């Protein structure tokens, strides 16, 4: 099974028995793909244990997989287990089960449903400023992801269910070499999500908007244990992703103060006298969008986009056998000098309307693409921008003595910083 | 997972944890289905371990699964492992891999390719008579399956490769309760077919008609390790199935002597002076066909026909969820008094042209139905009839003191007799 890429004439690192190429993950997914992208070029292959993974970097080939041949060949991602009842989660579901869930949950982030959330979100931002105004007086370093995650959790519980609360690898290493053990753990009720975290919610969702828009579309319809599984996906997505990217954004503004002031100038221009950010004023701030896009270029929290080839195909002149996991190294593409001038530098001017057109939307894919892209892309941009407006309207951010500069990425599994992002906060 | 049939309102025996209903297999598949068919009626369900199995007995519902909705919903059988390289076997392959193999191997049993085999098969029948003429003088009991299997092996090695040779459960119980262990054994090279039997052939096929018609259609084509896997399927199919049914036929002729004489009378009528059976004279003997069909009714070696439901459907007014193994109890249907008068009695007159029309071809399915039926159905009927003609032309068969009457079926896994079939042979 380890000769599939030698057979197909596809270059790649030499795999070891059983382990495949997993030992190369010692520097993390990001550094591995960046090297592989430089070592072999447009297309290479490797083996996650016994699982062959093909990495494509051709924009036409990427557009073919994510968009053109999604409903037919590349519908589902890499299988993930043990999941239990979470198999019905939309990010985990497959084939016709996914198409039904994606349609049922797609009217949750329409342009109208998001506009109803701006008056609701506008509450915890003041809780966010007032929670940040107390550490301000304390005159000391601040952990951003804590006060951001506390804010982000307040938004996700209310935008989907409406609960108001003031919010104040070790084992997956064996999953990839033992994917045959995944069916074993599914019959033991073993779950990668600890069974006490889910049991805290296997009744809490029954113990309770997105929650409204599910039973209303239940009345070939929606179940109830699956309703809990979608809540878990949304609750995690709105918490961790929003807080993590906001931590990355405030770090870049602190280490690049000129961008922070020019951002504060536009915020006070569209919203004078510290005006409350509305839906229409958020989409007007283009420099805010440029700061958001550039930070997502340097830190695409997903790193990779993956699809399982479900039958033999010959896309863009290359045969791909059945079962191969097609992977797009998003972190590697976002830092390729063959597309980005001085790629390691934070430059929001890449996304100005003077330069936003020299950017392939199949190289810069922080939210994926095609029918399986990030379903909450428009909410996440809105939720973060409403948070950046209300915070930068009141505070400036400076690095501290303990601030990690340059920021070391987590050499581990998911895209996070090694040391938590701490900065000094000053009141305007 | 054990409440799927309570949810759907489908009757069936109460399953035990983990085991499901496998403890009911203590009398064999046949007695279990016969009781279930009487206990619940037209449709029931049970659990092979954790695998839900739905048993249908409605001819329209059976025709819908085997024929009408084969290419779409019920393409593949129950997954079988560990198989190794035998996953590419046509009886084991799935989806588009199977459709390619079924088309590539379908021109092997055409009406013309079989007609070329009659002059070749006509050799070992004389080896069969001469091997039976020696025990004749010995004047003692004879094991039919030995001299039939020796004959059947001579035919299968020459009709497909042309090699001339004078040919003179314990562990699957854990497969069904541990289907999660099947992926484990696939990575250990563990095989339900002992690796020394296959290694005896992983080179013997390379160390060597059906074999011709494979490389000629190779020239999206056919491989080589897969060529060996198809040889193993054919070599077993032509040996065990032919020898086993021939053992059943000669037993029924011995315990019903009037049928044996009336059969010998027609053989000498179409072929006077002990004429060599040709292709056209075999299809003329209708009483020979009636004896073959009736024995296959009492002993359908497959017992069951199974299909895996690959997506949600509502066939003939009944919803069937994704993943359910749809099973047709062939042994149970062949003995249902609601279709057969005095079902336990051997009566070839059921298949006379006066009565062959009061028989539903979706109740009597000894070779399956639809695009996935027995690919070697026409060869097996021809191979057996050429053997029955040449043997009944020279010998009569009487029961012995050690002959098992009534014949006890193997209470185990596959449809065989408990004691081997032994009879006395006399020369005409
Ligand atoms: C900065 C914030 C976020 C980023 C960068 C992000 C990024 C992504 C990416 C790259 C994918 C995979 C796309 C693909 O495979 O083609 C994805 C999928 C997904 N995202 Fe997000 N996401 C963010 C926030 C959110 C939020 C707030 C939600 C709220 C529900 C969410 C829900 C989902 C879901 C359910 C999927 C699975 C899509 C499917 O399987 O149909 N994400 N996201
Ligand atoms: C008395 C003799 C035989 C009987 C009663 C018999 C019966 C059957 C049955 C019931 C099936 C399954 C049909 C279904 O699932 O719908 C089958 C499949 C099959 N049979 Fe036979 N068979 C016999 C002899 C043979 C012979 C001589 C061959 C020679 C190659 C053969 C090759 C196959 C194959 C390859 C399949 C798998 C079909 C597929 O997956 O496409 N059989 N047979
Ligand atoms: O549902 C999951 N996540 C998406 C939900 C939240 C989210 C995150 C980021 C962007 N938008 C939304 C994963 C299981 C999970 C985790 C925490 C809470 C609940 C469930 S499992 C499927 C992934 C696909 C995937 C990957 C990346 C982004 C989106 C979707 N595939 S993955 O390779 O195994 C993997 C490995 C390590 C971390 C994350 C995912
Ligand atoms: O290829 C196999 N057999 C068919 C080949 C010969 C044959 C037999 C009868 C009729 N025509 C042809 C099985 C594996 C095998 C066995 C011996 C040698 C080589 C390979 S494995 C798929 C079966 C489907 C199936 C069942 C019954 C009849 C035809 C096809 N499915 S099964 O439920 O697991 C099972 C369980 C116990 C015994 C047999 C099969």
């Amino acid at each position: 099974s380890h000769g599939l890429f030698k057979k197909l004439g596809i270059p790649g690192p030499t795999p070891l028995p059983f382990l495949g190429n997993i030992l190369s993950y010692h520097k993390g997914f990001c550094m591995f793909d960046m090297e592989c992208h430089k070592k072999y070029g447009k297309v290479w292959g490797f083996y996650d244990g016994q699982q062959p993974v093909l990495a494509i970097t051709d924009p036409d080939m990427i557009k073919t997989v994510l968009v053109k041949e999604c409903y037919s060949v590349f519908t589902n991602r890499r299988p993930f287990g043990p999941v239990g009842f979470m198999k019905s989660a939309i990010s985990i579901a497959e084939d016709e089960e996914w198409k039904r869930l994606r349609s049922l949950l797609s009217p949750t982030f329409t342009s109208g449903k998001l506009k109803e959330m701006v008056p609701i979100i506008a509450q915890y931002g003041d809780v966010l400023v007032r929670n940040l105004r107390r550490e301000a007086e304390t005159g000391k370093p601040v952990t951003l992801k804590d006060v951001f995650g506390a804010y982000s959790m307040d938004v996700i519980t209310s935008t989907s269910f409406g609960v108001n609360i003031d919010s104040l690898d070790p084992f997956f290493l064996s999953i990839t070499v033992f994917p045959f053990l995944i069916p074993i753990l599914e019959v033991l009720n073993i779950c990668v999500f600890p069974r006490e975290v889910t049991n805290f919610l296997r009744k809490s969702v029954k113990r309770m908007d997105f929650l409204q828009l599910m039973i209303d579309s239940q009345n070939k319809a929606l179940s109830d244990l699956e309703l809990v599984a979608q809540s878990i996906i949304f609750i995690f997505a709105g918490y961790e992703t929003t807080s993590s990217v906001l931590s990355f954004i405030m770090y870049e503004l602190a280490t690049h103060p000129d961008v922070q002031q020019k951002l504060q100038e536009e915020i006070d221009a569209v919203l004078p006298n510290k005006a409350p950010p509305t839906y229409d004023t958020v989409l007007q701030m283009e420099y805010l969008d440029m700061v958001v896009n550039e930070t997502l270029r340097l830190f695409p929290i997903a790193m990779r986009l993956e699809r399982v080839c479900k039958k033999d195909v010959e896309i863009n002149g290359m045969f791909i056998p059945k079962g191969v996991v097609v992977m797009i190294p998003s972190y590697a593409l976002h830092r390729d000098p063959k597309y980005w001038t001085e790629p390691e530098k934070f430059l929001p001017e890449r996304f100005s309307k003077k330069n936003k057109d020299n950017i392939d939307p199949y190289i810069y894919t922080p939210f994926g693409s095609g029918p399986r892209n990030c379903i909450g892309m428009r909410f996440a941009l809105m939720n973060m921008k409403l948070a950046l407006i209300r915070v930068l309207q009141n505070f400036s951010f400076k690095p501290c003595k303990e601030t990690q500069i340059p920021l070391k990425l987590s050499l581990g599994g998911l895209l996070q910083p090694e040391k938590p992002v701490v900065l000094k906060v000053e009141s305007r």
